[PDB]
């Protein structure tokens, strides 16, 4: 957890202590999460070094970094890293999953694609609420689940992906069931209104009235709770 960002063969070394300092002003960063004891990480290491050197030499350069997930537990938690090597591209501070091959040609091409100023992530099914539209959305929905989250909160990240997955399955229903989220650190006035004092905080709204959500936080369970609570008890 040293403050210094060292470079090892062209590749920056990031850890729980220096990660935010380093990435906060970078539009695009390539990340590798590895474990010291992983043979496949060791085999990939020279290829990742070649990638770092290719991306350093384009105009403008794109930083390439590695993280030891076994000692950077906070980061591995934030990025929901379970297996190695895991590659991610950080674009304006948000993680994009890389599921392709561990080759220079594919990784460099994808990095260059996401680095483009007009590149956008796939749109998400989950509704974004702010003080401007919160009431209009919530009051018109027969039932709606709302997650109040803080971007700074590490323990939350493990199941943030499950929430989007649940939202996608629930939107394909007749009638569709909406899931929404509220960034409580940005939306301080909504957070106070609903007495948000900790995270995650999930609330079900039924005809505009809030109820604490005490269901499960895994995809299948969120989907089932919501289906059953909407009036399909046998489903
Ligand atoms: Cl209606
Ligand atoms: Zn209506
Ligand atoms: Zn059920």
């Amino acid at each position: 957890d040293d403050l210094e960002v060292k470079e090892e063969n062209g590749v920056l070394v990031l850890n729980d202590a220096n990660f935010d300092n380093f990435v906060a002003d970078k539009d695009t960063v390539l990340l590798e999460f590895y474990a010291p004891w992983c043979g496949h990480c060791k085999q990939f290491a020279p290829e990742y070094e070649k990638i770092a050197n290719i991306l350093k030499d384009k105009d403008p350069p794109i930083p390439v970094a590695k993280i030891d997930a076994t000692s950077a537990s906070v980061l591995a938690s934030r990025f929901d890293v379970s297996g190695y090597p895991t590659i991610k591209i950080l674009k304006k501070g948000q993680a994009v999953d890389y599921e392709g091959s561990r080759t220079q040609e594919e990784i460099v091409a994808k990095v260059r694609e996401v680095s483009q100023p007009d590149w956008t992530p796939p749109p998400e099914v989950t509704l974004v609420l702010t003080k401007e539209n919160f009431d209009e959305v919530v009051n018109d929905a027969d039932i709606i689940l709302v997650e109040f989250y803080a971007p700074w909160c590490g323990h939350c990240k493990k199941l943030a992906p499950e929430y989007e997955k649940a939202a996608k399955e629930l939107s394909k229903r007749s009638p569709p069931i909406p899931l929404a989220k509220v960034d409580a650190t940005a939306e301080t006035d909504l957070a106070k209104r609903f007495d948000v004092s900790g995270y995650p905080t999930l609330k079900i709204f039924r005809k505009g009235r809030p109820y604490d959500y005490n269901g499960p936080r895994e995809k299948y369970g969120i989907v089932d709770y919501m289906i059953e609570q909407s009036g399909a008890a046998a489903s």
